[PDB]
């Protein structure tokens, strides 16, 4: 070789000529007498609801965290020391974000007393895909949530209108309870509920 | 002449023939075309929404606007029962909280009702600059997706009532959406004064 | 002396004089101050809250926080009528959901109301450790930011009256908070039963 153009040089001091290639220092490095590279990135992974579609390249929040349906089956419990009673329900259950909704259909029940508790037991009965623990409140402040039902008290063939607080209050072991503290109230002997919806934070 | 030379290059001088090469790092870089390539470039993802590259800052962060977008619809709230229907003109305010589309009624002086009935919002037309119908399409099909209460006052005779109705997001049909009144408390009247209320549903889009 | 080469390094010929030069890919490298470079090297993006690296992992999650942040409130709740207002001591309940924040209040003893009213919040002071009164600040000016129902007993001379109260989430200004009593049912009375309840109202601070 005659001469050389950079990255290649050749110093000629002390009468000794000396080829070198020359490269950028931040760049590049010598490790083991070979070119390599400083600092080779390596990409990170994600951690749900973010997502990484590798047919696209593209990260994003997953679909199902904006909603995820399903169904919960069993009997909603009554419950006060003077009455108590089961109920056979189908309730809607939807995951949208970090919240649980819980949709009730019309239903008819036995009587009630001016304030009481219902519990859900999602030990059992939940539809496919979703497990106990997925119901489980992401606090314990009491209450987490409350609204009002519609109701009708039936006593006697006339049906009195009248409302409902309920209030989401605990998560035991799967069961959760929802206290109804009260609302207007007359003597009767059987409850109909027109439809109602009830949320509460749920990070899981 | 190069007397000598130093590191990456190397002479080895193996069966006769005194030769030079390039000693590089054999996973980093790949000679393909006699020249010295990166073996696997790494191509940087893109991000769809709430998602965004904020470019200027090279920093990934969630779009503003997916925590609120603000808008208004202006229509005519139709009230549907088979004995009484009326239209009544409204403005409600409307926001997109994440997965979630809030509708705002102020109070509204409106025509008398039956003990239960329905109010429709036709979302085809009347949505505010940047809004499009489908913008208004909840993420499914549940029946109730979300119940309220709005606080009324009934009018009958001069004397004010009060009590309250229940509404329940039911439905949405091409843009239509259906809110039931299941009942609540009731008496006979000429005319319903509304408190203001909000109700909201799942909307992931 | 160098017999031969081996690729990157090539020699041409060119003239009676062998010239030794490297060859790189024109795209994956280049030569700045005379030395081998990268062309264009890719910087790895930042991530704003509530997106965060975890560096232990290398792995990018949304925040725990995000999810849930609990929190309280110790103060005074001011219930605001031209002819009638009080101060009630309150420990409230927060937490952040999201781009949501909610208001928890137990159980409660107050006195006498009016048949429409204002509370008020003050969050100048008052929020335990980790909170800031900026924190409480809604994403929207729009009014009813959300409505909830109360449900009340009011106390008539030894009778317990049970009845309804809606609240609207209306105003903050400067770290007041206003839930305005639109009315509801109403008996006089002497002093008032309040269930609890809760209510929330879109927030992305
Ligand atoms: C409309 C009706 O039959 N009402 C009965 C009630 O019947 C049950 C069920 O109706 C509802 C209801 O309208 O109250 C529907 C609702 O989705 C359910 N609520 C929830 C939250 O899931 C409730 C609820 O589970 C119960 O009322 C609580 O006690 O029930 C009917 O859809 C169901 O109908 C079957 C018919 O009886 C049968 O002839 C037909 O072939 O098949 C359908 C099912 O596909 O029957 C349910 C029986 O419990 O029952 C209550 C007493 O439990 C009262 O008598 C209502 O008057
Ligand atoms: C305060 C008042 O005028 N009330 C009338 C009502 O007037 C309409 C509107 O008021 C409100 C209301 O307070 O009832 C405001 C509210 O934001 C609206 N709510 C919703 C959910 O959109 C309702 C609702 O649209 C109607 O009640 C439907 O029945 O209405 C007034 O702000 C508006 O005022 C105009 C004046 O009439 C006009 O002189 C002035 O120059 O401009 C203002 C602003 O454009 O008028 C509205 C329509 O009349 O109207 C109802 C009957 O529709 C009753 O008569 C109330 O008593
Ligand atoms: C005694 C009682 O339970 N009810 C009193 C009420 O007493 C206060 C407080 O109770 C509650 C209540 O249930 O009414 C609890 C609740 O969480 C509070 N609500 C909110 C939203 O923060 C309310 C609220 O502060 C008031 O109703 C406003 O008027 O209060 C009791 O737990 C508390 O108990 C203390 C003992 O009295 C004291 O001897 C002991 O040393 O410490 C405990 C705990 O600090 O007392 C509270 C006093 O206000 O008080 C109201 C009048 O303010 C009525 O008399 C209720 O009947």
């Amino acid at each position: 070789i005659d001469s050389v153009l950079p990255p290649l040089t050749v110093r000629e001091a002390s009468g000794v000529r000396t080829l070198s290639f020359g490269y950028d220092t931040s760049d590049f490095t010598i490790i083991n007498s070979v070119l390599s590279l400083r600092s080779r990135l390596t990409l990170p992974t994600y951690r749900y609801p973010l997502e990484l579609d590798t047919a696209n390249n593209r990260v994003q929040v997953a679909d199902r965290f904006g909603m995820r349906t399903g169904t919960w089956t069993g009997q909603l419990q009554y419950q006060h020391p003077q009455l108590s009673w089961r109920a056979n329900v189908t309730l809607n259950l939807m995951k949208v974000d970090d919240w649980l909704v819980l949709s009730f259909s019309q239903m008819t029940t036995n009587s009630i007393m001016a304030d009481g508790k219902f519990v859900i037991n999602f030990v059992s009965g939940l539809s496919s895909g979703w497990q106990t623990g997925d119901t489980e409140p992401s606090s314990t402040i009491d209450p987490l949530s409350t609204t009002f039902a519609a109701v009708q008290f039936l006593n006697n063939g006339q049906r009195i209108d009248a409302f409902r607080i309920m209030g989401v209050s605990e998560w035991t072991d799967g069961e959760l309870e929802i206290k109804n503290y009260g609302g207007t109230y007359t003597g009767h002997t059987q409850v109909y509920w027109a439809p109602w919806t009830i949320m509460y934070p749920c990070n899981v």
